């Protein structure tokens, strides 16, 4: 009765359309359902009024489907955000379980939006849908993209900044699957933190 | 596949379980100082049936009936105005309730309207809905589900059957679809019905 894990390689072999799905039984279920998010940033709205859901989707199938509709549907405007989230957990840190948690940040140069934005975007998304943390990957709330003309931001949330092992394994691998030198440290910032404006930095209670 | 739950599901999870759609609720005061984009006001958006029921419990406690208000909660992303794309080729099935039935019926019919969107009560039919609207008036109130498209009979009608039902209204009682595009038009003391149940 165990955790469904794809690794990087079994999700890339499932893409492009193909399965028949013969008997609803065709198709590979996730360990979790996900829902992604667009936060847009125009007209004089409430931050409730900006955040839509787009999509919910529970199969590699499915992902992938959204994936490459999104991708060619879809053009790339600054101060939006997209955000993959498990079913019931809203992309704002207020929610019951993110307020404890906090974020492993990345973020791009003004170059490396068109180098890295897509790729390392691509690289998060399997370490969610695939389950690549173990037994750990139940502390991952969601990743965020915010794109922004100063230079872009990947993250990965998760639900408890005190829990150490559980999100230093969690940075430890993402950085591995970013393939992220090792002289690039990532850090991780509680909710708590990044939410008051200090300085021109957060605190990172932990970097890897 | 489908989320759905039964009216019974829905009243067991009050004091997560996640909906098919995010609903947002919206409130609209007419008046004429402040204009259609200042009058609508978003309240909060859900996807969760603990969440509907925390906005609900909160709303039922901490509001109380002003006429010339209308509350409306519709899919997300589809604001509560007929000229929205998902709005302007659609309509809705109309409860009218006198000036008694505010006082039996007003709350009763709302909650059960509301189960309805939350719960996807319209089968696959249910992608047809919108939202819902009640709007407080001294007259008499009305209640009304919201479809995007008034050409399509079979989805329309199955829903104000399934509507019908769940108000326990009884079939002398007739309910009537009209058009956003008729009810828009001022022609009389009344507007045309495309579909009656
Ligand atoms: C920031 C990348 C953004 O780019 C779009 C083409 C618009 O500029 C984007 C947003 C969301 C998703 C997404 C799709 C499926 C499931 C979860 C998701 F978050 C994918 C991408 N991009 C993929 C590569 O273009
Ligand atoms: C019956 C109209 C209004 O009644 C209050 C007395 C108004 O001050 C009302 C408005 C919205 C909602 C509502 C709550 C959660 C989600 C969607 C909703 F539309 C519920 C109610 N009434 C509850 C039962 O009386």
């Amino acid at each position: 009765g165990a955790r469904i894990i794809y690794d990087r390689a079994f999700l890339m072999a499932c893409r492009g359309g193909g399965g028949e799905n013969l008997y609803f039984q065709g198709k590979h279920p996730l360990q979790n359902r996900w829902a992604l998010w667009f936060f847009k940033n125009d007209k004089s709205k409430t931050w409730q009024a900006n955040l839509r859901l787009i999509s919910k989707f529970d199969t590699v199938e499915d992902f992938w489907a959204l994936y490459n509709h999104i991708q060619l549907s879809s053009n790339l405007m600054p101060g939006c955000d997209y955000s993959l989230f498990k079913d019931g957990i809203e992309p704002m840190w207020e929610d019951e379980k993110n307020k404890r948690g906090g974020r492993w940040l990345i973020t791009l140069n003004k170059q490396q939006r068109r180098s890295d934005l897509n790729r390392f975007w691509l690289e998060t998304l399997l370490c969610l849908i695939g389950e690549s943390f173990d037994d750990y990957s139940d502390d991952v709330c969601g990743a965020v993209v915010n794109v922004r003309a100063k230079g872009d931001k990947i993250a990965i949330w998760t639900t408890e900044c005190e829990n150490r092992e559980a999100v230093t394994h969690i940075g430890r691998v993402y950085k591995e699957r970013l393939g992220l030198p090792p002289k690039i440290v990532i850090g991780y910032q509680s909710h708590a933190d990044t939410a008051t404006k200090s300085g021109s930095t957060t605190k990172n209670r932990f970097v890897v």
